[PDB]
């Protein structure tokens, strides 16, 4: 592959901001969001990201959630899971926690992407 | 081993269904319940999943939400955690985080299994 | 490394307790409180362990659920990801998904860190 095996990132709108991990030692790649939603008080949505992504082989993309919303806004992450198929754009479920509403404004980096190492071998159903 | 280092499944029901990713790009194997029951609004409820799982070496069995469920009906997984060496039944916490119940009949998928690649190393506890 | 590839530990304060794994096949190592705290009801807060870490390369360290806390008092955790960069204090936000308090003493297992594996690549742009 050379390198073809790395995070395949395809912007759908322009408004999009490419993933990209904040540290050396960072896990996730930032994300996004590509409109200006509210997180209801105690209820949820997706938040789209304007970007369609191709994991390496062998991972699946975890939607992790930012360390600091979930302290200081109790914003949490539903889902989450992006499979190596998938085609589509990534959309990111939050879920507020707290009991007032959360803004975010387009640019905003919503959720972080982790590319976790899987293993998807076949099942061996044991009979007696 | 072959192909021993896959993912060991006992159905302990006859009513069980055995784990199966559905797709060849997916990331979890889907996870299907063996009894009706309802998670309450705002609360939890453990489903018996009527199987036993023995996952690869090297891995755990992490229990993930399904986008839909998580999407549609705010359904989200708690704990989710089996360790290589659990022997029991996988049982399924699902927590309802919103207003109304949610239903689940017998045979429905209410969320995936995730053989996530894991290192066990030892802590080397640094002192001065 | 010979074996400095493993879970450094850091003791902050001398009440800290070594993370551990409480089996041959568990997945993470125990993580303990090092303080007396209360998680609201409906509320977060997050736990000071009184230690830091170093995770092996190629892996985060995901502080996930203790299935025990999740089930019977449904306390879930919020967060959780600790990079490999990560030279501060390890925090743990729990949440309270019940309607009753939670009391936390010093030395309780709050949560449980988990080494997953990871790919860090870097991202390639898809232009037209
Ligand atoms: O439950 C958690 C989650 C994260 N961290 C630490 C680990 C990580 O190294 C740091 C991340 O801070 P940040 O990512 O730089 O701020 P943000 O999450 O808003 O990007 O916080 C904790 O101690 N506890
Ligand atoms: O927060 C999420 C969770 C999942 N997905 C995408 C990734 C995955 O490829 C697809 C899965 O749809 P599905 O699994 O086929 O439907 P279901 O989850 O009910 O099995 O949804 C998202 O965009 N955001
Ligand atoms: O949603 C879950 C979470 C965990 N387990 C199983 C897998 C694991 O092997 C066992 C762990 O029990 P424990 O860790 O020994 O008790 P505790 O979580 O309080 O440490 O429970 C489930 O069946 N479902
Ligand atoms: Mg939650």
């Amino acid at each position: 592959s050379e390198f073809m095996s790395s995070l395949l990132v395809k912007k759908l709108v322009e408004s999009a901001t490419t993933p990209m991990r904040g540290s050396e030692g960072a896990a996730g790649y930032d994300i996004s969001s590509v409109e200006d939603v509210v997180v209801p008080a105690m209820g949820r949505i997706a938040v789209s990201t304007g970007i369609s992504i191709r994991v390496p082989d062998g991972t699946y993309g975890r939607i992790a959630p930012r360390s600091g919303l979930a302290y200081k806004y109790g914003i949490d992450v539903l889902a989450g899971v992006i499979d190596e198929d998938y085609t589509g754009e990534v959309k990111v479920i939050l879920y507020n926690t707290t009991e007032r509403d959360y803004i975010i404004k387009k640019g905003d980096r919503i959720a972080q992407l982790i590319l976790e190492q899987i293993v998807t071998p076949g099942v061996a159903v044991v009979l007696d």
